[PDB]
């Protein structure tokens, strides 16, 4: 997410 999906 906004920290893996990067």
């Amino acid at each position: 997410x906004l920290s893996l999906c990067a």
